């Protein structure tokens, strides 16, 4: 940090006046003042010395010196904050590189993508409420998202407030969002209350500055919401305006000149706005407008933007200098009285000199009626000013469209970036597609799909994980995916602490949220172009739905590859991560996407099973390779999906996986009646589909596939239920006995059997889930659980019988063992058409039947416990008082003593007989009217499990299952679902079946929406646009001066001009204020030039519009009048008295050659433009120029005048054979227009124009070989020609004029 | 809309001797 | 000048049951979740002794509206950040 405190006194300058020039008007209290007076009584930080000479009105130039800066550093404001601001003093000439590495390196501020600059009135600023509304969301609205740079004036009053507490304010309200809107002011030195406080010799790496609202006289103080701080320096002490120059100047040289990624340069776009200023603010625009900067004018605002915006569409010599103070002055009705008419010339002149340039201005025009933000005005802002300033920009085409996705102006960018002359590649709209994407914006992806970009080549595989880089941090997922990523192990060895995201990781977080059946979706890697994976559209959906991103995944899942996995994966995914969401809003809206997930599945699935049945069919049953190696159907059944199964087809499936190998139809009579008879179904007594079966008679294979058919096996399973229970009825009953008999150890192993049967229940799980997680399953389900308790029953049963001197109580106890299995019979009645129903309305009603209990057994075992109480004395009665007390309590509860006995019955039938059924009844009133519809759907879902079980369970009876268990027993020590339910289908067939389902996804999808455009809101919003739309038809039913001579800011000569209107240039019209200053330039008193810049003298005898010897100093227009010894300009006034820079008085003659030739193709034929073709000219650029310009030279010498511009640039003798090669043809003569222009010293040319129409080998060999063109200037190089090209603005004119010669574009 | 359709109406219902 | 005019103005404007000045001059109050609250309670207190068939509906309409007023600025401002909107209640 030390290298800026050493770095800063290296640099950077600071001014100083070095001599005491003593004010002739002494200042308020400062009457010690030398003219700038700023701490002595001198203006002086020395010895206020002679010097040898006390030059009176020290020159500014002469009297103030640079010195190295030492008033750097931080500062922070007493109390009125807590964070730390940087801050710089700075030169008043300091080159813009400089500052830009300073803030750059030195103060860490990376560049930026737009720059906002806010001017407007300081200290008497007033505004309407309505104005203060767009302060607050419009400006910050557009700063924040863009990550802009506000860059203003540094202080505490007016507009400058404004900015500071509306950018304030959000900071806060961010609640620790990242990131804070930077903000950039620049004020002046010279004018700021207790600076003497910041003036540190050291680095003031601390610092503190109190500001104090009290001592503001000639001053202002700073505010104290800016993030950093510049404070140009003048040497004077109370001037106002010393700080626009530096901040214009500043503004292009960050904008222009600083990214260039991938080409030439690019530019970063730059919008100067004003709300309501004086004169400060005219001089601002007027210097910003110059430069190139678009300006934007808000209506309805103040004083001065309603004084533009009124003379905006108006031609520009409309402009009196009577209409400016006409409007003027009513505007200013507070300071009206206060105007000069000098101050009236001045800002009409620049009031002129704005609306001339047509291109970089544009009104707000406060529209009022949506008022809708400042970002519609300066996107259009942009987008003028981006055509005029470059044609061959492509920068502003990329970086232009980016900004309109973050504003959501669709409109915008379809009918202006993409009408045409762009040319793209549709690859070259990756970038800006994913900010599109990760911004949530589906107008600008949807326009994207229209326009031509292919998803399937868009995923990459690290844009997916940049995709996933930038979740949305108020979502759940993101905080599961940290809580993952945070807790995330293996993690060991980087260069950081928080690693990195890899894919498995939200894969690993994917798995817990979908079901442990599913395998990982992504693999992690064991360790390119583009690494593509198995579909891109899945993860992008996945990302888009975690998101709960609505109208993005109801686009994108319209380009899915098999929707109906895809849906049902979606919905399930929405219904494990809702019920965890613990938000009131985001569950329901997750729970709704989900329901509408449900209804897209089913109408997909209705519509391509009433195309063909038996094909859809196999839809079901087939696994997808993309979700992880699953079927649909059991994902439907882990997303609880009660409207989809519920559809007849799928059910009609699974009664047909059901009925087995015969035909559905045979009722269930029939069934038991084949059932009774061995021989019946050798006969022809009986039904079979697949009629080879029907047909051709097998009787063993007909017996195996009858037997096959589940529905057989469920009731000889349970007919060999029903046996055993009732032989362990009779066994137990009659047939108990202390030595084992056979039936006993009969009925035992008829159990073993049985519970070897519930084992492999527990151990067949292909799909390798947990055991754990096995065993919580199968312990999770009601019927094994009431199961393995009637296990463990019968085995504490059985070794109770087996203790002889317990044969009574362990004899019982078996016969509980009996209970616990006539309740199984309770499992048939699911198989009912109605009752399953009931058996889920009173699995519901156990629940509270429970916790009723408990209450009815505390108040019994009160009032027992009071009963034993009341009528007997104390008595230790263990076995007799305990035992008829609760005969007595039973007996109260299966339902002079009169007044005791009467209160007491009375109780009994108060408490007992009413109250606690009442509560049943509005308990079971409740949990029945809870529940009293949707059951029918419930007993339709629970269908599937016990035909899953049964189809899993083998055909033997559980007297013969160990047959089948020894063989699956040695099987698996030896050494898989069946393909009825899931099977690898082939590749060729797949496909065929997924262009299928593809091409019916669309037939869906037209009447899907052409219904939804049928609900009545939809017709009322169409009836307002098109009554819109009827209201819009129905409210549809200059003079030509020298005007780059009059343009202010002499170039390389600090000095100023007179404003001159458009009324008061020419000669004939008398100007009474025209006082201009008779300037010249330093080297106007100099060598072979006339000396006469100081003509008062007689010295001035040379020869007037006649050629004074080698000085032809005669027009070719004509004679210009002189006026006491001087000539006037033909063309007008100027503003500016004398000779300047030029060389002589009059036209200073030169001659301004161009080269023309053809440009070509790759072939060798001329490129085509629209109608005309392409040309091209030889264009110099000098090292100190910055710019292009035609290589022409001034007329002093004679032939030479061409070597005048291109000795050191064409060649030495060979430039004299393309001098005498240079007879060509002339295009235009005269006196041109020129920033160099006083009133006396004009410009005068003639212009040759030279051309190649053969582009081979001829007169361009000789001006190819002949080239000494690296003597002292910096490029040289042929240029192709259009209407954008850079170069003079003079030049241009001179191209424009030439280029009818031949034909060229424009 | 019937606010649009009013000014609609509107919009479309738009189309001496000096002695002593 | 008291603590704040702008209460004292909320009451006047509920007491008399003028909904649509009330509606706007709740836009610049000072801490509106305990206004709305204190207007709501007023309102409920007021409209049980109404004892007119009319008048009691929609003065209890009204306390329901601003309810739902006070509901809506909390579950932003939770909403904004938890652990602070915790300290307001
Ligand atoms: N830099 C300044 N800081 C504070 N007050 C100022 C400043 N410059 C002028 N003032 C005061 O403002 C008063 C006039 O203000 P306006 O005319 O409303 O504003 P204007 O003078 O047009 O100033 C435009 C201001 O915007 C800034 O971007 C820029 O620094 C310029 O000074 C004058 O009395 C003057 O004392
Ligand atoms: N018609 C014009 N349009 C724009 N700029 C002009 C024009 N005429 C002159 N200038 C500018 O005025 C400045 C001074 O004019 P001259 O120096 O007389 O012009 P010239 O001799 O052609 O250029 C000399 C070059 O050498 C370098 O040292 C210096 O940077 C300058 O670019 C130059 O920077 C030039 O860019």
């Amino acid at each position: 940090q030390e290298s800026l405190s050493s770095w800063i006194p290296e640099n950077i300058k600071k001014k100083e006046c070095v001599y005491f020039v003593e004010s002739s008007k002494l200042s308020d209290a400062g009457k010690v003042v030398c003219q700038c007076g700023y701490t002595h009584e001198q203006h002086l930080e020395e010895a206020t010395k002679p010097h040898t000479f006390q030059g009176t009105q020290w020159d500014p130039k002469k009297h103030v010196q640079e010195m190295p800066t030492d008033a750097f550093g931080d500062i922070v404001f007493t109390g009125l904050s807590q964070k730390v601001k940087k801050y710089v003093r700075v030169s008043q000439d300091t080159p813009s590189s400089v500052i830009y590495h300073l803030m750059t390196q030195h103060w860490g501020l990376d560049v930026p993508n737009l720059l906002i600059s806010v001017t407007g009135g300081a200290k008497n600023f007033n505004m309407k409420p309505r104005l203060k509304s767009i302060f607050r969301r419009g400006l910050v609205k557009v700063a924040q998202t863009t990550g802009a740079w506000i860059i203003t004036g540094g202080s505490h009053t007016g507009v400058m407030k404004q900015v500071g507490e509306a950018v304030r304010d959000f900071s806060l309200s961010s609640s620790y969002k990242e990131g804070e809107l930077i903000t950039i002011g620049v004020a002046t030195w010279g004018t700021v209350h207790r600076r003497e406080g910041l003036i540190h010799p050291t680095g003031s790496f601390p610092a503190e500055y109190i500001l104090d609202e009290d001592g503001q006289g000639n001053l202002t103080c700073l505010d104290s919401n800016h993030s950093h701080f510049i404070l140009v320096d003048d040497g004077t002490h109370g001037q106002y305006g010393v700080e626009i120059p530096l901040r214009t100047r500043l503004e292009k040289f960050i904008s222009e000149q600083t990214k260039e990624r991938g080409g030439v340069a690019i530019k970063i776009p730059i919008v100067c706005v004003v709300l309501e200023g004086g004169p400060g603010t005219l001089h601002t625009i007027d210097n910003a407008t110059t430069n190139g900067t678009p300006c934007v004018v808000v209506e309805g605002s103040g004083r001065v933007a309603d004084v533009i915006a009124q003379v905006a569409n108006l031609p520009v010599s409309d402009i009196t200098i009577s209409l400016i103070q006409q409007k003027l002055s009513v505007f200013f009705q507070e300071m009206f009285e206060t105007f000069t008419e000098s101050r009236i010339v001045e800002w009409t002149k620049k009031i002129q000199d704005i609306v001339r340039r047509r291109q970089l201005l544009t009104v707000f025009r406060e529209g009022k009626d949506g008022q809708q933000d400042v970002d519609v005005a300066i996107l259009q802002a942009l987008l003028k000013a981006s055509r005029s300033q470059d044609h061959f920009g492509h920068e502003n085409w990329d970086h232009q469209l980016k900004l309109a996705v973050a504003w959501n102006r669709v409109d915008i960018a379809r009918s202006e970036i993409f009408m045409d002359e762009w040319q793209w590649k549709p690859s070259d709209l990756h970038p800006t597609m994913t900010a599109a994407l990760i911004s949530n914006k589906p107008e600008f992806v949807k326009l994207f799909l229209e326009n031509g970009v292919q998803l399937k080549e868009f995923v990459t595989w690290d844009t997916l994980l940049y995709l996933y880089e930038n979740l949305d941090p108020s979502c759940l997922f993101h905080s599961k995916l940290q809580k993952v990523l945070v807790e995330d192990p293996e993690r060991p060895a980087c260069a950081p602490a928080a690693p990195r995201l890899q894919m498995h990781h939200v894969a690993q977080v994917l798995r817990e949220l979908l079901g442990d059946f599913t395998q990982p979706l992504y693999p992690r890697p064991r360790h390119g172009h583009v690494t593509f994976t198995m579909d891109p559209i899945r993860d992008l959906l996945i990302w888009a739905i975690v998101q709960n991103r609505r109208e993005l995944a109801g686009i994108i899942w319209a380009q899915s590859q098999d929707c109906i996995a895809a849906a049902l994966a979606c919905s399930k995914i929405l219904k494990e991560l809702s019920k965890e969401e613990e938000d009131t809003d985001s569950s329901e809206e997750m729970l709704a996407l989900a329901e509408e997930y449900e209804h897209r599945a089913i109408g997909v699935f209705t519509e391509c099973y009433r195309k063909d049945e038996e094909r859809a069919q196999k839809l079901l049953t087939r696994v997808s390779e993309a979700w992880g190696k699953t079927t649909c159907l059991q994902l439907a059944l882990e997303a609880k999906d009660m409207k989809f199964v519920s559809h007849g087809g799928i059910q009609a499936f699974l009664t047909k996986v059901w009925w087995g190998q015969l035909s559905v139809d045979n009722g269930l009579w029939r069934v038991t009646l084949c059932m009774l008879a061995f021989p019946l179904l050798l006969t022809g007594l009986i039904s079979f589909r697949e009629k080879r079966l029907q047909d051709v008679g097998t009787p063993a294979a007909r017996a195996r596939a009858f037997f096959t058919a589940p529905v057989v096996v469920f009731h000889l399973n349970i007919l060999s239920y029903f046996a055993f229970l009732c032989l362990f009825a009779y066994v137990l009953m009659v047939d108990f006995q202390p030595v084992p008999s056979w039936c006993e150890c009969a009925i035992y192993l008829w159990l073993f059997s049985l519970v070897c049967e519930e084992m492999r229940q527990l151990f067949y799980d292909p799909d390798e889930c947990g055991l754990m997680k096995k065993a919580a399953l199968y312990f999770s389900d009601f019927w094994n659980k009431l199961d393995v308790g009637a296990i463990l029953l019968f085995v504490a049963g059985l070794t109770c019988r087996l203790i002889p001197a317990t044969l009574y109580p362990g004899r019982v106890i078996l016969s509980l063992d009996f209970i616990l299995f006539c309740l199984r019979l309770m499992h048939i009645f699911t198989i009912s058409k109605t009752l399953g129903p009931k058996i889920i309305i009173v699995k519901r009603m156990m629940k509270d039947v429970f916790f009723f209990l408990f209450l009815l057994a505390v108040w019994v075992v009160s009032f027992g416990v009071a009963k034993q109480a009341i009528l007997i004395h104390n008595e230790r009665r263990v076995d007799w008082l305990f035992r008829g007390a609760v005969y007595h309590s039973y007996l109260t509860i299966f339902g002079f003593p009169e007044w005791l006995t009467v209160l007491l019955l009375c109780l009994y039938l108060l408490f007992t007989n009413i109250l606690l059924l009442n509560l049943l009844i509005a308990m079971f009133n409740y949990t029945f009217q809870q529940v009293q519809e949707h059951t029918d759907q419930i007993w339709k879902f629970q269908r599937h499990d016990l035909i899953e079980e049964y189809h899993g369970r083998p055909a033997a009876p559980p007297p013969f299952i160990l047959l089948s268990h020894l063989q699956l027993f040695i099987k698996r020590v030896v050494l898989k679902r069946h393909k009825q339910l899931k099977n690898k289908l082939e590749k060729n067939e797949e496909a065929a079946l997924l262009s299928w389902e593809i091409y019916l996804k669309e037939n869906y999808l037209q009447n899907r929406q052409f219904q939804q455009k049928q609900r009545p809101e939809q017709k009322i919003e169409d009836i307002s646009n098109k009554v819109d739309a009827m209201v819009d038809l129905l409210d549809l039913d200059g003079d030509s001066y020298h005007v780059n001579a009059r343009h202010l800011l002499y170039p390389n000569c600090p000095v100023t001009r007179f404003p001159v209107p458009n009324e008061k240039v020419p000669w004939e019209t008398e100007f009474l204020i025209y006082d201009p200053p008779f300037y010249t330039a330093e080297r106007k008193d100099a060598a072979a030039m006339d000396p006469m810049g100081d003509t008062l003298e007689p010295l001035s005898t040379i020869q007037y519009n006649v050629v004074d010897g080698l000085r032809d100093r005669r027009s070719f227009h004509g004679p210009y009048t002189v006026q006491a010894g001087l000539p006037l300009n033909p063309m007008g006034r100027t503003g500016l008295r004398g000779r300047g820079s030029l060389s002589c008085f009059g036209p200073n003659h030169t001659l301004y050659p161009m080269v023309t030739r053809w440009r070509r193709n790759e072939d060798g034929a001329i490129c085509r433009k629209s109608i005309k073709k392409m040309l091209e000219v030889l264009v110099v650029k000098l090292p100190l120029s910055e710019h292009w310009a035609l290589p022409g030279g001034s007329r002093e010498p004679g032939e030479m005048l061409p070597r005048k511009l291109k000795r050191i640039l064409r060649q030495e003798h060979w430039p004299s054979f393309e001098n005498l090669l240079k007879c060509g043809m002339e295009v235009y003569k005269g006196y041109m227009d020129d920033p160099r222009n006083t009133d006396n010293a004009w410009i005068e040319t003639v212009a040759v124009s030279v051309h190649f129409q053969d582009q081979n080998d001829v007169e361009l060999n000789r001006l190819n070989s002949n080239l000494h063109a690296c003597d002292s200037g910096a490029s040289i190089r042929w240029q192709v020609v259009d209407r954008r090209i850079p170069l003079y603005a003079n030049h241009k004119t001179l191209l424009q004029k030439a280029a009818a010669e031949f034909g060229a574009h424009y």
